[PDB]
């Protein structure tokens, strides 16, 4: 089976959990915590591992911007640290092309990043390539037919429904049509041939709102919405179905994870993480030993 892992995240201070749910059974499990507490983080996989970039570790003895990035076999359940990226990147958001990791964006203090750059694990070295055309942090990246997608975030003056598409062969961005919505800390993936856009803040609300960017007619269009406003939920796919996890509903940091079946258009709640939690970094991967 492949598994849905869920790492740091928020409640009260920046955590290190790393757990891993089964879709297949409904089972939690407690893997190795992460070497250092990080909320803001994002994660994704390559080659079977799992790695964890970015973050801020905020904690009673201070606030520290992560450059991080963390190697986690799951193999033998433990963690390594792999190459930092140039700067800190807290709030950030990240995408896999061509077994390469693009770190996007996120704050470093009062530095909102327009930067990016790339990681390839043959040489465990990044490298910037061309900065966004905005400043993003807070901001969803998604990867749809070896194109980047940054959707959203917020700028340091205006949360944004912006969006623009890096072309890695010309090294360059350019606009997309905006969303419908701003959004800042959605939830963004990839289903089909649609760029998904769930939840967020729009520096008033939290939203349960859902919108889906058609890469074909350059159009965003809303489909149900979720059971829950959230706010940097993590969000996944998991054999053609959205996972959302967690965030935080204007009131409570949420232990709810639902679940989008496109062909019903319909959310429906599947189970509970262990504790709740916001910020968190998800991706998917074989289940460990
Ligand atoms: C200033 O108020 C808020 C700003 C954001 C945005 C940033 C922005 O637009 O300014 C934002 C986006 C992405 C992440 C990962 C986070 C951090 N996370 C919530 S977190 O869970 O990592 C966290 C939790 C509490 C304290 C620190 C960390 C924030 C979302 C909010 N939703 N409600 N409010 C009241 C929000
Ligand atoms: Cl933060």
């Amino acid at each position: 089976g492949r598994l849905i892992y869920t790492a740091g995240g928020y409640f009260r201070q920046s955590l290190s959990y790393l757990e891993a749910y089964n879709p297949s059974n409904g089972s939690w499990l407690r893997l190795a915590d992460l070497q250092v507490p990080r909320s803001g983080l994002a994660g994704c996989v390559v080659g079977g591992l799992l790695y964890a970039v970015g973050g801020r570790n905020n904690s009673p003895d201070g606030n520290t911007d992560s450059s991080a990035l963390d190697c986690y076999n799951p193999m033998t359940n433990q963690w390594s640290p792999c190459a930092s990226m140039s700067v800190p990147r807290n709030r950030i958001g990240v995408g896999v092309i061509d077994g390469h990791i693009y770190a996007v964006g996120g704050s470093h203090g009062c530095i909102h990043h327009s930067s990016v750059e790339r990681y390839e694990p043959e040489r465990d070295e990044w490298h910037l390539v061309a900065p966004m055309l905005t400043r993003r942090i807070g901001v969803g990246v998604a990867v749809l037919n070896r194109l980047l997608y940054a959707v959203g975030g917020f700028d340091g003056t205006n949360r944004l429904n912006s969006a623009e598409c890096y072309y890695p062969e010309r090294n360059e961005w350019r606009m997309i049509t905006p969303m419908n919505t701003i959004r800042s800390g959605a939830g963004v993936c990839v289903l089909h041939n649609c760029i998904y856009a769930a939840g967020g803040y729009d520096g008033q609300d939290q939203l349960n709102s859902v919108e889906r960017y058609d890469v074909e007619t350059e159009t965003w269009t809303f489909v149900a919405p979720m059971r829950h406003h959230r706010s940097a939920l993590g969000i996944t796919v998991h054999q053609g179905k959205i996972y959302v996890l967690g965030g935080y509903d204007g009131h409570t940091f949420l232990d709810s994870v639902e679940c989008y079946d496109p062909d019903s258009d319909t959310w429906s709640e599947v189970t509970r993480m262990t504790s709740g939690r916001s910020g968190v970094g998800v991706a998917v991967t074989m289940e460990p030993c």
